[PDB]
């Protein structure tokens, strides 16, 4: 059996298929109607940190790959102990492709194995997205893979979508009055217009993934292949990628083709590194004890109580987060409770037209409860949401006594959790690496704000004069 | 006889023989009174290099090419061979250059194939930290080469003090009640303000201290009675609408001038140029100004009376501009010829040394200053402004498009373009986006790590900003 992990970025469950108005995922929607669809699949982590986590099965902090971006060049290597996907995948006899138009890894480690055997051939800042012609098994990977080789493959494709910058779609335009918009943003025309084009965005990766379909079709390939479809993190918006809501861990998750019944939905709690254990049962191999994720699928399935995520730094920005969340319960503690939300991030301020929105609103206090918890000075050192009762994960019931109880199990299971896994989250990194990339994004800002002609002293206002501008350069 | 030039920094007509209240400046008030006091002495331009540039060489930076602060410092860029400095006329003269005080700078927007001085104690960008009064300028190297070696010969020396450059430092013995200084309608009278101007002022008398000092170690060296003095500072004082701007707030400098055939007790209200103070000094000691030097001699038997006064404003640091100034006794004219940038232009230096910048961001947010104050605060510029400096001294009632002053207005405005073709403005000559593009990011780099290391978002909040400010204050003494 062939496997594809086709892998979109940052992208929550906005798809047609899970609900979503205005959007139109034919193509995606098809796919999970023919095979199972995951209700509740997280991420171990909301930005590097979680593709580390899921090509391993090992969560980022477990490996020493928690810090968003790491240990690019200085001799940090994968412990032996911990194998990549595909060199589990190489011992099965397959041989390993990285397709799509992305082209990257993104781990917080080196290796001294090839992390792939073809490849088409650091990828920070801002994506453009590709027109929706581009033939995937066209290109060197694919070509290496049919003139080389029996032998079955396993197949990373990544694409671009959804990250930032958007594109609009003219061949099915979106309503900016009509979506449906999260509590914590505010119901503006800024937010409005610039999520309109994040959804056309999914209606552009939609066209390509029917488009991919169609050439695995003419191959011949798919009736022997299972193919994973998720997205690595939740959406690129402000409270959402970077944060453990919600909103930055649930993904996407399909499984389709080979053995796999149809108008099946799962509602079972599925995190992003349980697919290696999973794919590797599906190929036969037995998962090593040292794994963390668990299989999901079959015979072997193995149950969660929770899921785990972790935040530590984010480019230049510094923090320490944790989450664990069952079925029902997601717990949060920030341990630097005097750090605000809104901590100074270059990629934030640089790509996120609401958070310009939202610090013009917040100065002249027009937010509401909901959208103002975000721009406090410090946090809470524990959150505990009620996701049943509150999906947008606004009503912090950490100091309601009527939920301590759930408090203090998750509180306990956190550090269960962190002492089982020795969380190297919890070592500082030397001061060397933590001034390089201050003054990587610190440059990184001023000078693409310069480059925009803006100042970077811009007031929120300033700033939304720009922004309207740059939406409507977009399409919307 | 002996010459010193005895420069101050940022510093506007704010001494108590001036009449500021408050302040007390006891030692430069006697050099005052016993001299000569200039009542409308104007810089050349509104921040060091291109004002220093101008009166070490008697001519308008924007003429030699100098008018960018900083510019020139290591691209081969000479004086013109035509420009001599200071120092190449007092050599002649017989005279040995001596450049004293704790600066040590001489902070030119040109480099030079010949020693600006002869001997000198041994880049002054960002904040200063005012030493004690407790210097002693004659046991440092300068003057102690010029009397080892160098008897027999008259000096020049050019005394630099940091004084009142920011950060400013408290005075103790004698400190300012922030509630009685008198600030200018253009800042908001607020507690800010007005604890900012207090340590201003108390620095003004840090430096002062420092003066009786210097004079009685010259009395003692025995060398008063064949010099005279002058004292000046290089442009106004700063604060947020003064320096780097062509109000007099920036251009109006204190002027003294004291000792040999000096005679007490006189004020003087004729215009007078930094650019006057070179061919001055040179008929001073018996050289004739070469007829090149933009400068009027303003004292003596050749006193050429002014016109008029220039002023200058292009490029300051990362932030682009071009202004030009024209003033008479009565009337200030100003040409922005980038009526599309607003005042308050990105500038790393004010938004990371002037706590009032914060307050008034955050005041013009919630629409809470006056309407003087919002002036400098709107989103672009008339590219004409005319004051009537006799019924508006603090320059904030534009004339340039009131009918009953076209008159006045277009007679500067041609006094300008004269000028201008006169004298080949450099300033005209956009700089090369090399140049451009290295300053912008050699300051913008400054800002963000500034702000890091003092704990700060670069994008932080005017109103957080302030919480920042209030405690760098308090730290300060005020
Ligand atoms: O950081 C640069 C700054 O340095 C100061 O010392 C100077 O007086 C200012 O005008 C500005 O150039
Ligand atoms: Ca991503
Ligand atoms: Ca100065």
């Amino acid at each position: 059996p062939n496997i594809i992990w086709l892998v979109l970025e940052d992208i929550s469950l906005d798809l047609s298929v899970y609900g979503t108005p205005e959007v139109k995922t034919p193509n995606l929607d098809r796919l999970a109607n023919e095979g199972i669809r995951y209700n509740h699949a997280y991420a171990t982590a909301a930005v590097s940190t979680a593709r580390s986590a899921f090509f391993t099965g090992m969560h980022a902090t477990s490996i020493g790959a928690q810090n968003h971006r790491s240990h690019l060049d200085d001799g940090y290597y994968l412990p032996k102990n911990i194998k990549m996907t595909s060199q589990f995948m190489r011992e099965a006899g397959y041989v390993n492709l990285l397709m799509g138009p992305k082209q990257k890894t993104d781990f917080n480690f080196s290796t001294t194995i090839n992390a792939f055997d073809a490849q088409d051939g650091y990828s920070g800042g801002a994506y453009t997205h590709a027109p929706t012609d581009l033939k995937l098994l066209e290109r060197p990977a694919w070509q290496t893979y049919i003139k080389k080789y029996g032998q079955p493959f396993f197949a990373q494709i990544n694409y671009s979508e959804t990250h930032r910058t958007f594109i609009a779609d003219k061949k099915n335009p979106i309503d900016p009055s009509k979506v449906k918009i999260p509590s914590y943003y505010p119901d503006h025309d800024i937010t409005r217009r610039d999520w309109a084009l994040y959804l056309e965005t999914i209606q552009t990766v939609d066209q390509k993934v029917g488009n991919l379909f169609s050439e695995l079709e003419k191959a011949g390939v798919l009736e022997n292949t299972i193919v994973f479809i998720f997205g690595d993190h939740g959406r690129a918006m402000l409270r959402d990628k970077q944060w453990l809501y919600d909103g930055g861990l649930r993904v996407p998750l399909i499984v389709w083709g080979k053995g796999i019944e149809s108008n099946q939905v799962n509602n079972e709690l599925v995190s992003l590194i349980d697919v290696m254990p999973t794919t590797l049962d599906l190929v036969g191999l037995k998962v090593p004890d040292y794994v963390e994720g668990h299989i999901f699928l079959g015979k072997n399935k193995q149950k969660r109580d929770y899921i785990y995520a972790h935040k530590d730094r984010t480019d230049e920005t510094d923090d320490r987060v944790r989450a664990v969340r069952n079925l029902r319960f997601k717990y949060i503690k920030n341990f630097y409770p005097e750090k605000p939300y809104n901590d100074f991030n270059a990629y934030k301020h640089l790509q996120y037209p609401v958070l310009a929105l939202m610090e013009s609103m917040h100065a002249k206090k027009l937010l509401t409860h909901e959208q103002a918890l975000f721009f406090a000075p410090n946090r809470p050192q524990e959150e505990l949401y009620d996701t049943f009762n509150d999906p947008d994960e606004v009503n912090n019931l950490a100091l309601n006594k009527n939920y301590e109880e759930q408090l203090l199990t998750m509180r306990k299971e956190l550090q269960r959790w962190q002492k089982a896994t020795n969380d190297q989250g919890m070592i500082d990194e030397t001061p060397e690496v933590k001034e390089y990339w201050d003054d990587f994004f610190k440059k990184h800002y001023l000078t693409q704000m310069r480059l925009r002609g803006l100042s970077p002293k811009i007031t929120p206002d300033d700033y939304l004069i720009f922004w309207d501008k740059f939406l409507t350069e977009q399409g919307k």
